[PDB]
């Protein structure tokens, strides 16, 4: 297939058509990176939802695969779609769905049923009823089979909450090492709170705990997850939940985002630490200060220094109505997950996850260092629409804001902006004129994260720019804004920016970055 597409991010992962969102049943097995995902296999927008599949040995170059759970009747009545879940290797086959070749593979995910019916199961279901299922694999997940004779295997939310039987989702299933249980985290979405259940099979569940709600509350929670992840350079470890909300997403967004808990897990009960939770209902932890972040969720099968997860880069105020084809929708830049102290804080610490030594040229297309960068702005680059910028300077700075204009027309009445805020000691992401945003009204916008220097003063930014993309790392990682752009084909123009004095110890390199279709 040739992903030669305008638009089409060439390091990142999307459909070869059609419409995508959340990514599910992520697990590293045998070498292999799987990545399914929320799927529509006849249109462009949200329908006939069932789990597409593609792989790869290194989270960058992915090889689409067949559907792995298509919506049930597909073609016809559709009766049940496969709403977001998760997958583990069941490698000592407690489910017992192994055989005589491999230990199977389990993914657990929400049914949602368009239609009242009775099941082969013999449970009847409600219309517009959403409740947790299980299919496994013998073929290390390339076919899928659903576990008929007793699906859903959680039909109803915990009591005294089972009005919310059309809102409840999005299981996340692992392995819990220390209590030797499956561990499964799911959203009763509407009410702002997690149920945690455990098994012994992944078929008989029991209900051990909820958590929440706390912190952003100003849309539906949606794909939780808890993963241990290390602190610092030493031996000591934290648990983290990570679960989305739609709409309610960070400060200066309208639409989905990502928050996070930062706390403790003894196979039960998640304990958020005293400062991960916040008086009142609005501040919270969030993974990602830009608006196109979004259903993130963690690997399975990765070990406590190489945890990741992936976003879905896409926001729902406006998502249906980007301006792409033949597909719509891509994966976020892969990322790494750590916990490092910064400001007397435990801080979730993002890197770039990608095999960017494969992808990347060595010699930069642009260098320069400033003592002092003037007051202004610097003479055009072209830099073409795939690349990696990396900047630091001194946060002791004179100017108003520093920041690069790129993905910029010759004269750039279009650019996008990506800098640094001096006196709010935030990063900014300015994508107002940023070529197509006739859309919606409120993709035009300035987004913004905060970012406190380092204890040298220096600032870091590392940017990593696709064909409809920015995804801002700031610092060590601590701070992240993702944003889509659909800029028009001369916008290939780079300079950069001081704004209003001038920037001190200013260190500027791009580096092309080549497809990886
Ligand atoms: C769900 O899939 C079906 C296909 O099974 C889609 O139905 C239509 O798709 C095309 C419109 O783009 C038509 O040309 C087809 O004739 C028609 N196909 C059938 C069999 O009905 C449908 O749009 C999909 N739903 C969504 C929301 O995308
Ligand atoms: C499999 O069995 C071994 C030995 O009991 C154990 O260490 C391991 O945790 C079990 N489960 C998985 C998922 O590996
Ligand atoms: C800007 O760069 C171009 C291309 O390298 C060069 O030709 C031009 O002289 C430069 N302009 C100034 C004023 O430095
Ligand atoms: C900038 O250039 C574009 C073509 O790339 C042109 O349409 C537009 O008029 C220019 N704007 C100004 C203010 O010169």
């Amino acid at each position: 297939f040739n992903y030669d597409q305008p638009y089409r991010g060439q390091y990142h992962f999307s459909p070869q058509k059609n419409w995508m969102n959340d990514p599910n049943g992520l697990l590293y097995h045998n070498g292999t990176y799987h990545l399914f995902f929320q799927y529509n296999p006849g249109g462009i927008e949200w329908g006939n939802i069932s789990w597409g599949h593609a792989i790869s040995e290194d989270l960058t170059h992915w090889e689409e695969k067949p559907v792995a759970l298509l919506a049930r009747g597909f073609g016809s009545d559709v009766t049940e779609m496969y709403f977001s879940g998760s997958a583990v290797a069941d490698v000592n086959n407690t489910s017992g769905f192994g055989k005589d070749g491999k230990t199977p593979l389990v993914a657990m995910y929400t049914s949602y049923y368009p239609v009242a019916q009775t099941l082969p199961s013999g449970q009847t279901v409600q219309e517009d009823q959403q409740s947790q299922s299980i299919a496994y694999s013998l073929d290390d997940g390339l076919t899928w089979t659903t576990y008929d004779a007793a699906n859903p295997v959680i039909p109803n939310p915990p009591s005294p909450y089972e009005a919310e039987y059309q809102n409840f989702r999005d299981p996340f299933v692992f392995w819990h090492d220390e209590s030797q249980k499956w561990v499964v985290v799911t959203s009763i979405a509407e009410l702002h709170k997690l149920a945690i259940y455990t098994s012994d099979n992944l078929k008989d569940w029991k209900l051990v705990s909820e958590f929440g709600p706390y912190n952003a509350q100003g849309g539906v929670w949606e794909c939780p997850g808890l993963v241990k992840l290390p602190l610092d350079s030493g031996n000591s470890t934290k648990w983290v939940i990570t679960s989305g909300l739609n709409p309610g997403g960070p400060p200066g967004t309208v639409g989905s985002g990502t928050q996070y808990f930062v706390g403790e897990f003894d196979g039960t009960t998640f304990t958020p630490d005293a400062d991960t939770v916040y008086p009142g209902n609005s501040t919270a932890n969030w993974m990602d200060w830009g608006p196109d972040f979004y259903a993130a969720a963690g690997y399975n099968g990765l070990s406590l220094n190489d945890h990741v997860h992936i976003g879905w880069m896409n926001n729902w105020q406006y998502g249906a109505n980007i301006p792409t084809y033949p597909w719509r929708s891509a994966m976020a830049i892969p990322r790494h997950m750590a916990l490092k102290t910064i400001g007397s804080k435990a801080t979730l610490v993002q890197q770039p996850q990608e095999a960017w030594s494969s992808i990347s040229n060595k010699r930069p297309i642009y260098s320069r260092t400033f003592k002092t960068l003037s007051e202004g702005s610097t003479n055009t680059t072209t830099t073409g629409e795939t690349f990696k910028v990396d900047l630091s300077f001194s946060a002791k700075s004179k100017a108003s804001t520093f920041a690069i204009a790129l993905r910029a027309s010759a004269n750039f009445t279009e650019q996008t902006l990506v800098g640094y805020d001096f006196a709010k000691q935030q990063i900014f992401l300015d994508r107002t004129h940023s070529g197509d945003v006739s859309f919606d009204e409120t993709f035009a916008s300035v987004y913004h994260g905060p970012l406190t220097p380092d204890s040298t003063g220096v600032v870091k930014l590392s940017i990593f720019v696709d064909r409809s993309s920015v995804e801002v790392f700031g610092g060590q990682g601590e701070t992240t804004l993702t944003a889509q752009i659909f800029p028009s084909s001369d916008a290939v123009h780079a300079r950069l920016a001081s704004t209003g004095g001038t920037t001190e110890d200013v260190r500027a390199d791009i580096y092309k970055i080549a497809s990886t279709w």
